[PDB]
């Protein structure tokens, strides 16, 4: 804790808060709240490095009462053979049913190399009494083009039921080319009609993982674009249904809010809520890096799988949607530490416990441990002003990595920083209009968080932010440091 050195920590020590499996990673989430446990029920794609060929993504699950503590469930659902529709796995969607007591998980089945009359992608179903136990439904296959759908891309679907009683299924599938959510209705979840299109997918866009939710007296849909140039989870409003589904009609593109509803960036995928009717929350992952090397982020796409992460939405007064932290994760994060400067850089001041930083200067704190809530106040003096968060800077880092808050571009950005220096993505939000930052950052080793103002949610990998310096830094402008906190995971030190 006296030294401010560059240290090769590593992420065998474990994960908690943003949840991995022993073995594998954690692929696309399927949360839901179950109605008679109490809890939220997670299933995601269970993926391996590397997968088998033909029979890849089996269904696990974890169970979770707040997103901050996890319980291994183990494989719920295995995949089908070599040659069977489901011998791959895709996302889907679980609803539990009042009348027979059963959990129905429906779920994609994806084929093996498909001959020309065979469907790339069929949605399928499995039904458990207990959540355990999972029985395949062997005589039920939803097909695209049976309805006029897509026969290779008919998947994810999600699953809800209506306050008249209705059960809904949407399912995101294509259509003479275009993007099409369709939707299917039922009394009693076996028996299927088409509604038809539930919404259009914007331009040349595919909507992968929707989600439709009514929270207050909005509607919403949210969902992750698989666009290259995107990546990132999404979501529309409308304060009826009719008008959510009209954002999108004839390509109108009624975004939510002024970031075309952008809620995180390309570090945080696949995102689906569920509610326990005082909070919902989304769950969604966080990538893995090529090398652990966090300035290698995809040439195309970032790689599929990593972490679990849990984020609480936001709903604003105007409908608008943020996210934020769970409360139960605030809380994982117990003995306040000791913040100590190590270093200083440039022109800036030292004034008490508030820091001035002009132009170009850098200070850096005491080493970080291992699971980390790190928390200040950012004061800048104009609206165009430029100030970065530093991770993995030691005294002798030759290179780190850093969030870069640009306020005259409105938007958070993540970089490398120091030798070979290179932006690597970003995320907008909403500049404040006092020029106060209120900065929170959650991390579990290599995955972290950092929240401002309500407004920013901005997930990254970061390996080896653990055990390491960490630092702030103004790029443009002057800053002004205030109420500097960190506070940790592991305290368990007798003196
Ligand atoms: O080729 C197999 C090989 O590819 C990976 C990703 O590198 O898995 C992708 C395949 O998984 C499948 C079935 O499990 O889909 C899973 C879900 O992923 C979703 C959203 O995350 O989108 C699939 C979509 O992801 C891409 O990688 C985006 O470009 C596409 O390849 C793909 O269309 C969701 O929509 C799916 O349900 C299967 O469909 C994918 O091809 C590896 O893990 C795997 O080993
Ligand atoms: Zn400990
Ligand atoms: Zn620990």
């Amino acid at each position: 804790d006296g030294t401010a050195t560059y240290f090769q920590s590593s992420d065998e020590h474990g994960f908690s808060m943003y949840y991995k499996p022993q073995v594998g990673f954690v692929g696309d989430p399927m949360p839901f709240y179950d109605p008679v446990a109490k809890d939220f029920k997670v299933m995601y794609l269970q993926d391996y490095r590397p997968n088998p060929e033909a029979t890849y993504h089996p269904i696990f699950g974890v169970a979770t009462k707040d997103g901050a503590t996890y319980e291994s469930l183990g494989e719920l659902i295995s995949c089908g053979g070599r040659d069977e529709q489901d011998a791959a796995i895709g996302t889907g969607g679980t609803i539990y049913n009042p009348a027979d007591k059963l959990y129905y998980t429906f779920y994609t089945g994806n084929k093996f190399k498909p001959s020309s009359d065979q469907n790339a992608q069929v949605v399928m179903v499995a039904t458990s009494p207990d959540f355990k136990t999972w029985t395949k439904n062997r005589t039920f296959y939803l097909k695209g083009d049976t309805y006029g759908y897509d026969k290779n891309d008919f998947r994810d679907p999600f699953l809800f039921q209506t306050e008249d009683g209705v059960y809904h299924m949407l399912i995101a599938t294509r259509k003479n080319g275009k993007g099409h959510i369709a939707e299917f209705t039922s009394a009693d979840l076996k028996e299927w009609e088409s509604a038809g299109t539930f919404m259009t997918m914007m331009w040349d866009r595919f909507y992968a993982c929707p989600d439709v939710f009514k929270m207050g007296d909005w509607w919403y849909l949210i969902y992750s674009e698989q666009a290259s140039f995107m990546r990132k989870v999404q979501y529309f409003k409308g304060r009826t249904l009719e008008d959510l589904k009209a954002t999108t009609a004839n390509d109108a593109g009624i975004w939510p809010d002024n970031r075309e509803g952008m809620l995180d960036s390309r570090a945080f995928y696949a995102g689906k809520t569920a509610s326990d009717g005082t909070n919902r929350y989304i769950w969604g992952w966080c990538p893995t890096r090529a090398g652990n090397d966090n300035g290698n982020v995809g040439d195309v796409e970032p790689e599929w799988a990593g972490n679990l992460v849990a984020q609480r939405l936001i709903q604003h007064e105007d409908g608008t949607l943020t996210l934020g932290v769970p409360d139960a994760i605030d809380r994982k994060y117990t003995s306040a530490q000791e913040v100590k400067v190590m270093a200083k850089d440039g022109n800036m001041i030292e004034s008490g416990k508030t820091y001035t930083l002009g132009e170009g200067a850098s200070v850096i704190f005491n080493r970080l441990k291992v699971h980390n809530k790190i928390s200040f106040t950012v004061k800048t003096a104009s609206n165009t002003d430029r100030f970065g968060i530093s991770f993995v800077r030691g005294t002798d880092s030759a290179s780190w990595y850093s969030i870069h808050v640009n306020a005259d571009e409105g938007k958070a950005n993540f970089e490398k920083d120091g030798d070979d220096a290179k932006y690597l993505f970003d995320n907008k939000f909403n500049i404040p209009a006092d020029n106060e930052y209120r900065v929170t950052i959650y991390s579990d080793q290599s995955v972290c968080v950092t929240y401002i103002n309500d407004q920013l949610s901005f997930t990254n990998r970061i390996y080896q932010m653990q055990k390491n310096p960490w630092s702030l830094c103004c790029y443009k402008g002057e800053i002004t440091v205030s109420d500097v906190q960190v506070s940790t995971y592991h305290h368990h030190h007798h003196h």
